[PDB]
């Protein structure tokens, strides 16, 4: 029933694909066209989310609303056909064991329908994509075949539903913009440029563009067209069977007339045609969104020209090509190996898409969050590095002197909004995540010196963590932090992310772990900001203070530095370079932490003190060393049944989370992933862990869930209870926190615990007659088995980061190469051999790893290392072997250069 | 082909209903269930903004969303079919010349669908109604008869598709909020109640309940169901062809099943049954929003029980008769009198909907503005009296002591809201209506004591007509202005009405008439608050002016009041009492009225002077007197071509709006209408303006424009101008301004030009080729001569008004009954009678004109007037003549009192 890839480079086809409910697929390019399309040509168009060239939609709509893409012929004989199937009469076979043979092939970046009606002897195909130029347009190519015996006689009508303003009006005021409605028709098509826009910005004057243009293959212009929907669809009509079709209508409109005030369709007759026995006409129609009126002459020129749609399409397959080929792996489940290429474009599809405008993703508006800032750097890293140091030092201008953050997000390069309007929630691992990302870029890079750039710190109404206002601030003083004497505060980028990670050590609820604040990575932990703590996050910040602490110690054993500069304030959070409190005082904790927001509200003083990078590090252990030793004695839990693990979260009346229960023991992944994943856990916590985890969350059915059963609403804990049991952030499998939990448990050295994790994301995710989605891995599976959220998921960013960076182990340590496997033998092929193509140091390695013995993980060790037909020696032989980065650096720049390390079985 | 009314209670058909776009039918109770039903039975079914029982609609999606309710009959030998044609099968034969027979039939107030499936020999009606209990439901009943020779093996499925939640959710978190949904199965249907609501409310617990529940005629429960939209549908499935239907599927879900998580649907799915020929076999469906899990078994016993749907509509017949019969018009256009029938309906619906919750009406969230205290009182008066003092009196505690008001209307009696985040407009008439409608009442009632009841003003951060904010305000103020020593400030009603109207007489711009603020009655003339200037509502206020002048002196004549009592501040606004002003300076003007918005803000002293009502008055009548010297001398304007009309308007740059212009004369119709209606033009100018309305607003195809044609957008003067020329406040025949027009024209005796006017409107709508619509009068006649945004119009309200007060010519004088009939002659019936049933100081009166001798307006009088059997002296024989209270309230309270006026020559 399910999906099947064909060739070698990732391209798949379904058969009778419209007999699942709500697929759909992304096209999209870097210009901002944003297109999702389903097997019968639904979905939407869009190039924001105040300008949608066709009707925005959720799932549902995607099966309610009639308004697909459409492409109909009326077949003399027969009568109205859609292309795609949409239409009133094939919809009525549905169910009945009459549908017409259909299906779906879809690759790097471009879809394909196809339909057969057996009764008339015709075929169609119909290719959709978004060209990779600098415009705003989706193409269609819709190819007619007679298949049958005899001539055909046919008459094509294009029909795309427009819409052409902002998702605001979807039903507000929906019938009233109708009326602002200006339709222009030329030679080609279709505009639609409405004299005004009335959207959440107010009431303004609108300039903004919607244009549906076609030509038959040879470049003709249509016959005609039918531009106002309510009269292509007839009285009494609807867009899956319009009377200008089913009638077969003369066409309503020339080129030159212009219609004020109604709905417009883009609706395009062509010449009839007949279509000899074996020959095939074809149509291109092209969907525009433009800033202004369409010069529809160099569209026409650009798009539908003899040989254009053709030509940009082989355009689009090389640069997705391009893009996707800087990673690909290579083992011995080849079908894994196709669908790791989907999850490796899935990052830049968030990108592209703001996480927003796909069907199930109905609320997002385009922007990126603190979050986001972080997280796109991961496939980047790995993908395209070259833009991460300066995203990187542009990301910490957004931190405030608390170790808060903005939570919006600006246009230019390190902008940051502030809103004066709303009290706005803080998340209280947003200060975690920065520092992960930024260890993986010194460690992949070398740029240690990205350490001691300068940088601002944002400021805003909101000071002590936004819990209070300040009086003094203005619009005056703008939205950078101030000295005394009225200078742009700057400091390192190290003094950011120290100031990240040692104000939440302060930051104590009643039983000592951090407070949750608004919410940490679970959003739906959002009603505990009184007397929440998350302690799921205490480990990691816990973990955080320790690498920093390794990290000032090899800074001074690499670079030689001997001072950091810190703001003076910031001496009193490293209180063991002073008169150290006891950290054992909650109460001690608290006030400290008070001190210094006091000390830097409403403006620091602009002195620096100069401290030694021993101190400080000392300094960053003791804090790491009494939060490891307070969650081992006060945070590890038991059930009554045997099992134990970390306790996640303490609720908002103080009472801890996790553990026993009348109707069920609570436990969440959450609470277990960072507290592996960065060593509060022991080796031998950790597999008691993982057994919990078996025991507690990993369903039969659904796999790894990300908490167990709470009966009913949670409201002193958060909104995610609201939700039913295994979906979204209720007991899903959450892919993203499931990849973390692999990751955690491969970094600990538990490969076959982590393997199971990650082989059951791709089982569940592959599995098409529960899943129902395309490759891809999505946001989460749910209760009933099926992929929710699909493509723009940041789970897949961690998938991608894990199978390279842990699995196949080439990763950075300080910018060198350490090549560590953790491939189990199931990965080897038939060849003994699994591969990974990836770049570092600028060049591209394709790292072999030859198991001829078939030695499981655990029973092999590196026995050589050969680069470009030459030994490599390397400076370690256990964990894995290490290369000096100038060995890569020195290779030539073009060509994929070999790197083959022969597997060997252990002694004694 | 359009709707036909059979039998004589305004009961209507229309042959292939779906063949029409866009159609729907209100179905509405005061508990506050709101729906609207299509021919294909779509639409839309909610309790309010936040709680939609079906999924929020628009216009587009009436052909667009397969989501209709439907019932279903899966025909052995034939499959699924769909009683309302609402299956992709069905819709396929559209336009095809195969499809299937159907009907709409409606009635007071309740909808009936038909179809005939002849090839199975199937027929289906369906009858949708909202009982009058006090409970928020809907109910359905779906009646399938054998048409054919042998038996019949049918299995039916009711659908009611369900949303269950805020129209916030609409897309945005849909998909998210789908997750919060709790279906519960019982022995009669399906519950869902959200465990949570996220909506522009914020996140928080939801107890409200959406229910679908049904039975056989018989009271037999249904076989089981299938509460789970996806699972109902099935893979790649739709609404309008689902699996459960189409391969007949057995029930997934039987009573006590428990579902969370996903979009629900109330498919209760009955026993098969054989149905021999000739026979009926019929089920309920009963649709319920509650407050919290519902009493199902309440439910079947009141709504499912077998005779329960029945009784239920002929109370709701029987209640609905109730309602519209205070007004019954009997002439010689049967027709119409019909068709007023419908228009006295909507003045009701405007009330229960809340100007919201039908199809085009897709913005509205169920509120009132500040018009509709105002406007609301007018069909009350002549349909519904007894609440129309406390609600005159409750709208006054809105005004401001500027003379502006509140514009967010809250919960409780005479409860107004201040808007704090945002700072709002003022619209300049919103001063005009309130005299108007009070003035209506005084004279339909008598009670002058109403114009001395104290009443408090109403204050916020806003001052001087919202032109600055108060420094000195806080939450601690109140809502209520204050005196000097700390009180809540009390004035007179007539005090409030003295501030509303001499305010904006002292608000003039650069050429002198009242400034536009933020726009007049046209809200998309929003773009000229600086320099604009409404010359239109200048004429309004004149008259106004005017009428309070009149109104005084006769309060002195009548009630023997020889002072009023009026806050000392207001003083300075009666100039002429001191030290007068000019008022040819606009210079002065302004700086008198800011010297009196510094008395007023932050707070009044709380001293009042008594001041002589005749000095009063004539202050106001010199107030008037220039206003309409000043209208007649200055915005008097001619074209090239020689006709001539008001100036309506000024625009945000200072130039006059109205005259020729480069691609054709502007021209507006809100400028003719008050300056007719309050004497600002004289009969001549009256004669004229007329002449260049039928020049350059009467078009032949679509009626009486509000405007002519501006080319382009108009960035100086209003937002209206960005919609299409015809449609809305840019150029449709808007109804609301038209039937004004046409009051206006009948109050100066313009009387011919009047029915022309209120015939078009009728003739308009009821065009069904071109209007597309049911009986009633809708907002607006479009470009393409469609009636747009029905039902629920304001302009009902007028005609009705129109008709009764002016047409006919029954109203009020003081509390006495003045009858002045305005008739033609070809509205007299072919006994040469026209009359008109109608509620006066507490009693029905059946009025009737008797014109034997086939006389036109203008050659006729009344002759004769008697009562029961009775001769009735009359006080008048000029204007018309006039009956004295007490006659009519000595009548008996039980029965309609016949009233014959004889007319001769
Ligand atoms: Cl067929
Ligand atoms: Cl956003
Ligand atoms: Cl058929
Ligand atoms: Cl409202």
């Amino acid at each position: 029933k399910g999906w099947k890839f064909q060739g070698e480079q990732g391209e798949f086809r379904l058969e009778q694909p419209e007999h699942n409910s709500y697929l759909y697929f992304p096209l999209v390019n870097e210009a901002g066209m944003m297109s999702a399309v389903t097997p019968n040509l639904h979905g939407e168009i869009t190039s924001g989310h105040n300008t949608f060239l066709m009707e925005p939609v959720s799932a549902e709509s995607l099966h309610n609303s009639k308004a697909s893409r459409n492409f109909w012929v009326f077949i003399e004989g027969y009568g109205a056909w859609s292309v795609s199937g949409n239409s009133a009469r094939q919809n009525a076979a549905r169910f009945t064991g009459e549908e017409e043979r259909s299906a779906v092939e879809a690759g790097f970046l471009w879809h394909a329908v196809t339909r057969e009606n057996e009764k008339a002897g015709l075929k169609a195909r119909t290719v959709s994509f978004v060209p990779v130029t600098d415009d705003k347009i989706e193409l269609m190519r819709v190819t007619l075949t007679n298949t049958g015996n005899a001539p055909l006689k046919l008459t094509p009508t294009a029909a795309i539903p427009l819409y052409g303003r902002s998702a605001d009006d979807l039903r507000d005021h929906r019938h009233v913009t109708s009326l602002l409605h200006r339709i222009f028709t030329s030679e080609y098509g279709i505009e639609v440029q409405p004299a005004l826009s009335f959207d959440e910005r107010g009431h303004r004057v609108n300039k903004v563009t919607y244009g549906v243009f076609g030509a038959e293959a040879g470049g003709t212009a249509p016959a005609g067209f039918f531009p106002v929907t309510e009269d292509f669809i007839g009285e009494g009509g609807a867009l899956d069977w319009p009377e200008a079709v089913v009638a077969n209508r003369e066409p309503d409109a020339q080129a030159g007339t212009a219609v004020e005030g109604y709905e417009a369709v883009g609706a395009l007759r062509f010449a009839p045609v007949e279509l000899a026995p074996g020959k095939s006409v074809s149509y291109v129609v092209a969907m525009v969104i433009s800033g202004d009126r369409i010069d529809v002459g160099r569209y026409a020129a650009d798009y539908l020209a003899a040989g254009r749609f053709d030509a940009l399409l082989e355009q689009n397959r090389a640069y997705w090509r391009d893009k996707l080929d800087t990673v690909r792996f290579s083992s011995g489940d080849g079908e894994q190996d196709l669908w790791m290429k989907w999850v490796t474009l899935q990052p830049i599809l968030r990108r592209l898409y703001g996480n927003s405008f796909l069907p199930y993703h109905d609320y997002g508006r385009g922007g990126r969050g603190w979050r986001d800032l972080w997280q796109d750097c991961l496939a980047l890293m790995v993908m395209e590095p070259a833009e991460v140091r300066h995203l990187l030092l542009n990301n910490y201008a957004g931190v405030r002197m608390d170790g808060s953050n903005a939570t919006i997000i600006g246009a230019g390069p390190g902008e940051f909004v502030a809103d004066r309007n709303n009290i706005p929630r803080v998340w209280m691992d947003h200060g975690a995540w920065p520092l992960m990302t930024t260890l993986l870029y010194l460690h992949q890079s070398g740029d240690l010196d990205l350490l001691f750039q300068p940088q601002s710190y944002f400021r805003d109404v909101f000071v002590k963590r936004c819990r209070e206002r300040d009086a003094s601030w203005t619009p005056e003083q703008g939205n950078k932090l101030l000295t005394a004497d009225g200078q742009i505060y700057e400091g390192t980028i190290l003094e950011h992310i120290l100031l990240q990670n040692i104000v939440p050590f302060f930051n104590v609820g009643e039983h000592g772990n951090i407070k949750l604040e608004g919410a940490d990575w679970n959003d739906g932990l959002d009603l505990a900001p009184e007397r929440g703590e998350s302690v799921a996050f205490t480990a990691f910040y816990a973990s955080n203070l320790m690498e920093l602490s390794e990290l000032l110690l090899e800074l001074q054993k690499r670079t030689g530095k001997d001072s950091l500069d810190i703001a003076e304030e910031m001496a009193l959070l490293l209180d063991t370079l002073g008169k150290p409190i006891s950290y054992d005082s909650i109460q001690e904790k608290r006030s400290l932490l008070d001190r210094y927001y006091d000390a830097v509200t409403p403006r620091v003083s602009g002195k620096k003190l100069l401290l030694d990078i021993r101190k400080v590090a000392e300094d960053l252990k003791r804090k790491a060393d009494w939060a490891v030793a307070h969650l081992r004695g006060s945070e590890w839990i038991q059930s009554k049944e045997g099992y134990a693990w970390f306790n996640g979260y303490y609720n908002n009346d103080g009472e801890r989370v996790e553990g026993d229960h009348p109707d069920g023991v609570r436990m969440t992944l959450t609470g277990q992933v960072f507290a592996i994943m960065g060593g509060v856990a022991t080796d031998e916590q950790t597999e008691k862990i993982s057994q919990a985890v078996n025991r507690y969350l990993k369903d039969e059915r659904i796999g790894y869930r990300l908490n167990s059963r709470f009966g009913g609403i949670q409201q002193n804990l958060g909104r995610a209870f609201g939700f039913a049991f295994g979906h979204k952030e209720n007991g899903a499998m959450f892919s993203h926190m499931t990849v973390m939990y692999a990751n955690a448990l491969y970094k600990r050295g538990f490969v076959q615990e982590g393997f199971e994790v990650l082989d059951s994301i791709y089982r569940l995710s592959a599995d098409f007659e529960n899943s129902r989605i395309y490759p891809g891995v999505p946001e989460y599976i749910n209760e009933r088995g099926r992929g929710m959220y699909t493509y723009l998921t940041g789970s897949a960013s961690w998938l991608l980061l894990t199978q390279l960076t842990e699995v196949y182990g080439v990763k950075g340590r300080f910018g060198d190469l350490r090549l560590e496997p953790k491939l189990v033998q199931a990965q080897f092929d038939g060849s003994g051999e699994a591969a990974v193509e990836t770049l570092f140091a600028g060049r591209m390695l394709r790292v072999v790893y030859r198991n001829p013995q078939a030695a499981e993980h655990g029973q092999y060790r590196v026995d050589s290392v050969s680069l470009n037909g030459q030994s490599v020696d390397c400076q370690n032989d256990g964990a894995g072997c290490l290369i000096g980065r100038s060995l890569i650096e020195a290779l030539p720049a073009d060509g994929v250069h070999e790197l083959i390390v022969t597997l060997g079985r252990n002694i004694s």
